[PDB]
């Protein structure tokens, strides 16, 4: 399947603009301080239908398990309890989070040997860049 350039296990490599992103999703000072430290990596797998997204970090160990059109609860590594829906749209994951009647959109993407992670926030993009580990 199309979706296994993206299993694997993928380390944090650079990141631009992610405070500001955090700040406008509304992400509160020592999260923010103690998250942008963070180095996660992001392991990614498939079995069937089923996606599963791992992110292990110092700050926290989250998981994901997912069908990829199909809505789910996600609490987020900040502690917002969201409605999630990740559905692949020409090639791209696209990792919508909907919450007291706001969203942002994760896009993950393979580019060369690099999984590039862009996070839109109305205005305000991060882009975060994992490599295999
Ligand atoms: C919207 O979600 C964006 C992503 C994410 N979001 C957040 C919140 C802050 C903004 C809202 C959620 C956090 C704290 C982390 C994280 C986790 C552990 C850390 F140790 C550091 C940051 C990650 C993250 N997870 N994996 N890599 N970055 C970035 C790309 C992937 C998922």
């Amino acid at each position: 399947h199309m979706c296994d350039a993206f299993v694997g296990t993928w380390k944090l490599v650079s990141s631009e603009n992610f405070d500001d992103y955090m700040k406008e999703v509304g992400v509160g000072f020592a999260t923010r301080k103690v998250a942008g430290m963070a180095k996660p990596n992001m392991i990614i797998s498939v079995n069937g239908d089923v996606i599963t997204i791992k992110s292990e970090s110092t700050f926290k160990n989250t998981e994901i398990s997912f069908i990829l059109g199909q809505e789910f609860d996600e609490v987020t590594a900040d502690d917002r309890k969201v409605k999630s829906t990740i559905t692949l749209d020409g090639g791209v994951l696209v990792h919508v989070q909907k919450w007291d009647g706001k969203s942002t959109t994760i896009k993950r993407k393979r580019e060369d040997d690099k999984l590039v992670v862009e996070c839109v926030m109305k205005g305000v993009t991060s882009t975060r860049v994992y490599e295999r580990a």
